[PDB]
């Protein structure tokens, strides 16, 4: 229960993240390592694009690319199920849709492979314009703080979320992404099923000046909340 | 010139923040210490309110609380008007309008002291509303990410500034902040007066879980931009 997923994120723990996607036609591929301590609700990538430029703005990419690493404060740890459900893990599946644009679909699999959280991930982008800010790369090289409203799924065991990332448009403006996500544990274990709250995100992206490949250090600050 | 501020922070440079500060009647004081790594545009602090708790929202303060350590790219460094006007440094005063209410007036001098870059500030606050937003305590502890619009100034030999932040509201809405900046160099030598640009801000507010006093933990990630 909270004394079992508490254990298993103690410390600093490495983490492994791995990508496929397709958007438009367009194949690539993302691959990144870091660690996360949810003892401060912190978690620092590395993330790299093996296969070249990377076809999208990075922005784009990172809700894809940890909520186990939550900071759950101690009155709320009976409503982290993310911890609960490792090391076994669970399924993140999402369908993202960006105002006036295309849409992705992702399904990832997280959890523990000996001492290290991995995050293995499909993606799959359609209908974007190619004169559009995704395709076209007009979003600044940016993030902003959202938080990400969970309630329960008794059904399949496990959590769904909904919320809506604010991407800044170079020169101004916004490009909204609606995110609609499912979560199911991967093992038919019980685990913590959550009254409704929030994870209050906050993230910066920066860049690793002696990399030659298409990069994103990506950094995360993730706190729940929405409970007395 | 550009050598000359770029060696006072080839490295990790050690900083201290110090504040005090009034808005409508409630004077507290807030000190802390870091350090930046303008290699990375990076900024760490930790800054704790000295008189107890503080009478406004951490995040109001966030921009009060370095914009020397910012990361200039090489072909923008002739623009590094904060680094060139070091270590002598200069005065950075700002008038901040929140929408609907209050106004914070600041004056700070931020220079080096030895091998420390020190931030010395006074902040006044006036007619904010006491139901309001900021006396109220409405707004989430987060922040976004925001430009810097940056314009030479030569009658004063410095730079002025001007930026819209935006305050995530608890339960929704926006309350914005409009910021009017002038900095002034402290010395009567030469700086580097920059082409119009701006810098790319990126910050996370987060907690020293063993910290009794009220306090805010504050990261911040600069990139200068806007020239080809």
């Amino acid at each position: 229960m909270v004394s079992k997923g508490e254990e298993l994120f103690t410390g600093v723990v490495p983490i492994l993240v791995e990508l496929d996607g397709d958007v438009n036609g367009h194949k690539f591929s993302v691959s990144g390592e870091g660690e996360g301590d949810a003892t401060y609700g912190k978690l620092t990538l590395k993330l790299i694009c093996t296969t070249g430029k990377l076809p999208v703005p990075w922005p784009t990419l990172v809700t894809t690319l940890l909520q186990c690493f939550a900071r759950y404060p101690d009155h709320m740890k009976q409503h982290d199920f993310f911890k609960s459900a490792m090391p076994e893990g669970y399924v993140q599946e999402r369908t993202i849709f960006f105002k006036d644009d295309g849409n992705y679909k992702t399904r990832a699999e997280v959890k523990f492979e000996g001492d290290t959280l991995v995050n293995r991930i499909e993606l799959k982008g359609i209908d974007f314009k190619e004169d559009g800010n995704i395709l076209g790369h007009k979003l600044e090289y940016n993030y902003n703080s959202h938080n990400v409203y969970i309630t329960a799924d008794k059904q399949k065991n496990g959590i769904k979320a909904n919320f809506k990332i604010r991407h800044n448009i170079e020169d101004g403006g916004v490009q909204l992404a609606d995110h609609y996500q499912q979560n199911t544990p991967i093992g038919d274990g019980p685990v913590l099923l959550p009254d409704n709250h929030y994870l209050s995100y906050q993230s910066a992206l920066s860049k690793d000046p002696n990399e030659k490949r298409d990069h994103m250090v990506l950094l995360e600050f993730v706190t729940a909340a929405g409970i007395t």
